[PDB]
RNA sequence: GGCGCGGGGUACCGGGCUUGGUAGCCCGGGGCUUCGGCCGAGGGCGAGAGCCCUCGGGGUUCGAUUCCCCCCCUGCGCCGC
RNA sequence: GGCGCGGGGUACCGGGCUUGGUAGCCCGGGGCUUCGGCCGAGGGCGAGAGCCCUCGGGGUUCGAUUCCCCCCCUGCGCCGC
């Protein structure tokens, strides 16, 4: 009963602290889970250069891809774009494992407060830019729907979230004659019409006649039935 | 000028703190270096089970293997067995990169002190068991020689260690007629001896005669020369 | 640290290869020396020129650098999680 | 969030397929009904039985569920590092 748990949300919301507690409790229920995020590797360098980013991503993924085979992974990343959550979902997909988006939610102002409280190690306007740029889980894709939405300002029940989750892990992942007779009578009708120069009124008649011929048949040998039809019109 | 820097030493010695400072200074010299160790992953789980160890090792290696292609790696592990340092050396080998063992050294008692000071989060007798089990760098293999031996009790010069290192990165990694005539005369001698029933004294003579025939030749046409020899003995 | 393997233990110093004939050849480095070439150490005898003895121990042998068992120096394999 | 694609916008509810003949068939689900079968909504007329009109907007058309342009509902693609 393994599954990829895809946290999501802006910085300051409390993903890491969440992860740790979720992990700890989950593990209290004898479940082997590892917590992975790009920061794990981002912060192994002694400084940040944009060029590290290519490596940090490829590495963090391989990590996740590799771990999921054997363990619950809790992905501790911001995951703001929906392609980001797809990219993760695809690893789960690859191994046919369940997943669970968890949208640690909080209003821009509690976020702005929380950054400030953290010494604004990130320009406040970047929380604000990450806000206006965040893709709401589920707003565009049904696969993207949050399995949960946690309010971080409020107290937080991990016994409950654990319960709910394992329950989820228990799922297996969610990843002619009548035609010929019909479409061939339509054709015969388009001939008789477009050939016998019927007027609108007799048009409607043969049309209804066809619908009524058809009702009788349902109540059966294609060719037989079509001469039958051709005949019916000749008469009428 | 990339290279794998293989720290080594017991727990309590100060590898991680060392790594950080070494990295920081190295990076001050505009060198892209990442610090990797199995603990990076060991401590992403919320608890320790022996079964995690298979995964932690395979993962930590792939990490190192992957990073070395682009960056200096500083391996922050205990690396107590010599096969352990080989296993690392082999990744460097694989990519033809230099390496540098760094033996953060300290006596068992400073180690015992340091553990105690860390609240003996590891049974003192396991530092002591890791001591009696540690393989001294270089004691068995020349490839295993320490490029450096740091004393942790003492102050510590990273400007110097940085200097020394990059200097090291600047290296490119360190990874018949006369016979026939000789061995064929030996044979002719073993015949003449084992056939002409020579006594020990005449044995020595033909032997010396051979060594003297040979000296003349050096001063040349195999077959020619060997009839020449066969002749020389017939006479003598 | 186990258990193993290679090279060396012959002679200017390294490295490699060949060999039951007292060793030999190849590559790199050094030395003496007309020319040709030549070469290390300890002990004994000799004014000297020179001569004897040895080259880690043991055995197969006329003869071991080579084959075999110990051992020392080197270098390396796997593994010791 | 860009730019796109599929399904639906006809009628018991879902899902799929076929089709210029007023729609049809397949699978899953529900309802009424002797038997055979039958079915959704709004408006107008009718005591009633029943009858007229409409099914998002527009055009090619006798005729559009189908072809074409808007739009709404669904579901999805790539990408937005
Ligand atoms: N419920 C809370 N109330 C107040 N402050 C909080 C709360 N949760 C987290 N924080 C603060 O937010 C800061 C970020 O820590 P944490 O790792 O929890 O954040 P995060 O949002 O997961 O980080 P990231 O930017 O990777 O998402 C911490 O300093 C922490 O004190
Ligand atoms: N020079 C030093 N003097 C005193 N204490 C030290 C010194 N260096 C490290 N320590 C202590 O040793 C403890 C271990 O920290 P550190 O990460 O430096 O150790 P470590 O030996 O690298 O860990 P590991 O067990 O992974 O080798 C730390 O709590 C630190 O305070
Ligand atoms: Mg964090
Ligand atoms: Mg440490």
């Amino acid at each position: 009963d393994i599954m990829l748990i895809i946290l999501t949300g802006l910085p300051g919301v409390g993903k890491s602290t969440f992860s740790k507690n979720l992990a700890k409790i989950l593990s209290k229920n004898n479940i082997d889970v590892i917590v992975l995020g790009s920061d794990l590797i981002r912060e192994s360098f002694p400084v940040w250069k944009e060029k590290y980013e290519e490596f940090i991503k490829k590495s963090t993924y391989r990590l996740i891809d590799s771990a999921l085979k054997n363990y619950w992974v809790i992905v501790d990343d911001t995951n703001y774009y929906n392609s980001m959550r797809r990219d993760l979902i695809n690893i789960a997909k690859k191994y046919n494992k369940n997943y669970a988006i968890i949208y640690l939610k909080a209003s821009l102002d509690v976020l702005i407060r929380r950054n400030i409280e953290r010494g604004e190690k990130i320009p406040n306007e970047v929380i604000k830019k990450m806000y206006e740029k965040f893709d709401e889980p589920g707003k565009k894709y049904k696969w993207d729907e949050p399995f949960l939405i946690i309010d971080t300002t409020k107290d937080i029940d991990f016994n409950e979230i654990a319960k709910k989750l394992i329950e989820k892990s228990k799922e297996i992942p969610k990843f002619n004659i009548s035609d010929k007779i019909d479409k061939e009578t339509r054709k015969i009708v388009s001939e008789y019409i477009k050939s016998k120069k019927l007027d609108k009124d007799k048009i409607k008649e043969v049309v209804e006649l066809r619908k009524e011929f058809l009702k009788k048949i349902k109540k059966v040998d294609a060719d037989r039935v079509l001469k039958e039809f051709k005949d019916l019109l000749n008469s009428y």
